[PDB]
C-alpha cells in the first residue's frame, strides 16, 4: 500500500474538495476550521505498471494550507503534517510520498526532531526521483533544441537544496554540462558543494540568469524577485522544480519556456482526483515526480525512506529510482511545441 500525502492549496480549493471530506460544501469554514480539521484517507488508487503489476494506494489529505504560513500559524502547520504522517501509519500504509509544501515543511522545522513513534522508512520526500526527472528534463529540452548539453549552461537556483544539489551532481557526472553555475542563499553551504562537485562557478542570481541556457529553479522562491525575460538568452528553457510552481505566470517572452519541472506522465490512465490536479495539462496520467516515487517503491518492494534528509541524494540512488520509472511507464513531462 502506497501512500500519497498532500495539501489544500488555498481556502477556496478547500471547499471545492470539501464535500468530498464529508464536510458542508456552504457552511463557514475559516482558517480555524482547517486547522481542526484531521487528516483523512480520501481517495483509494490503483495504478498499473507497463510490466503488468498493480498497486494499491490511498491519497491523504493533511488540511495543511499555505495560509497557515502567511498567517504566522507554524505550529499549526507543523502539526498538520506530522498527524498525517501518523494518520497513514496507523492505517498500515507501507510507503508514503509528502509532496508539496509537506516536505518543505517538514524540513525547514527539523521534524525529524504524539501517541505513538514515527517509523521514517514508512516514508519519502520523493526528491531523489523528482531531481531525477528534472535532469531528464534538461537532457531531453537540449536535445529539441539542438543544444549540445556539453558546450552549454545550466543555472541550478537553489543548488544547495536536496533538489538541487542532486541535480548538481547529475548534471556534472550523468551529462557531462559545460558550464554549471551555482546559485544559492548560503555561501557557506554554495562552498561546500562547488568543493564536492570540484567545479560550478558560484554566481548571484542576477549575474546567474543571462548566462544560462537551461534554468533549473529549485528553491523558496525569494520575495522582491525580478525575472525579467529581456536578460536571458534567446532561446530559454526555465524549468520550475519546487514547489509551488509559479513561473509558468511571472516569466513570459519570446524564446523563453517554462516547463513544469519535476512532472511525470503515465504509460495508462490513473482514476484519481490529487492535490494539483487543475495544474495538470492530463490530470488522470501526470503527477509530481516525488509520489511517483511512491508508487516506484511500491512497485519494486522497496520499503524505506529511499528519499531523506537534506543532501543525502546520490547518484546511485538517482540511478536505481530513474530505472524503475522508465520500467513502469513513467516518462517526465516535456516541452509542448505549441511554442508558437
Amino acid at each position: 500500500m502506497f501512500g500519497l500525502i498532500g495539501h489544500l492549496t488555498s481556502l477556496e480549493q478547500a471547499r471545492d474538495v470539501s464535500r468530498r471530506m464529508g464536510y458542508d460544501e456552504y457552511a463557514d469554514q475559516g482558517l480555524e476550521f482547517w486547522s481542526s480539521a484531521p487528516p483523512q484517507i480520501v481517495d483509494e488508487i490503483t495504478v498499473t505498471s507497463a510490466t503488468g503489476k498493480v498497486i494499491h494506494g490511498r491519497y491523504i489529505e493533511s488540511c495543511f494550507l499555505p495560509e497557515m504560513l502567511a498567517a504566522r500559524r507554524f505550529k499549526t502547520a507543523t502539526r498538520k503534517v506530522l498527524n498525517a504522517m501518523s494518520h497513514a501509519q496507523k492505517h498500515g500504509i507501507d510507503i508514503s510520498a509528502l509532496g508539496g509544501f509537506t516536505s518543505i515543511i517538514f524540513e525547514n522545522f527539523d521534524l525529524a526532531s504524539r501517541d505513538t513513534t514515527l517509523e521514517f522508512e514508512r516514508f519519502t520526500t520523493g526528491n531523489t526521483h523528482t531531481a531525477y526527472v528534472i535532469c531528464r528534463q534538461v537532457e531531453a529540452a537540449a536535445k529539441t533544441l539542438g543544444i549540445d548539453i556539453t558546450q552549454a549552461t545550466v543555472a541550478v537556483v537553489g543548488a544547495t537544496g536536496d533538489i538541487g544539489s542532486a541535480v548538481c551532481r547529475w548534471l556534472d557526472l550523468k551529462l557531462g554540462v559545460g558550464d554549471l553555475i551555482l546559485t544559492a542563499r548560503n555561501q557557506e553551504r554554495l562552498d561546500n558543494l562547488q568543493a564536492e562537485l570540484g567545479r560550478g562557478k558560484i554566481l548571484p542570481l542576477e549575474a546567474a540568469l543571462p548566462e544560462a541556457d537551461f534554468i533549473v529553479w529549485v528553491a523558496s522562491m525569494p520575495q522582491g524577485v525580478v525575472i525579467d525575460p529581456a536578460t536571458l538568452k534567446q532561446p530559454c528553457v526555465l524549468i520550475d522544480g519546487g514547489y509551488p510552481k509559479n513561473l509558468g505566470s511571472k516569466v513570459q517572452g519570446e524564446g523563453i519556456y517554462v516547463l513544469n519541472g519535476g512532472v511525470v506522465e503515465h504509460c495508462f490512465d490513473i482514476d484519481w482526483q490529487i492535490m494539483s490536479a487543475a495544474e495538470m495539462a492530463r490530470p488522470e496520467r501526470q503527477m509530481f515526480a516525488c509520489f511517483a516515487e511512491a508508487m516506484l517503491l511500491e512497485f519494486e518492494g522497496w520499503h524505506t525512506n529511499f528519499s531523506w534528509g537534506r543532501n543525502q541524494i546520490t547518484i546511485e540512488k538517482m540511478e536505481a529510482i530513474g530505472e524503475a520509472s522508465v520500467r513502469h511507464g513513467f516518462q517526465p513531462l516535456a516541452l509542448a511545441i505549441e511554442n508558437l
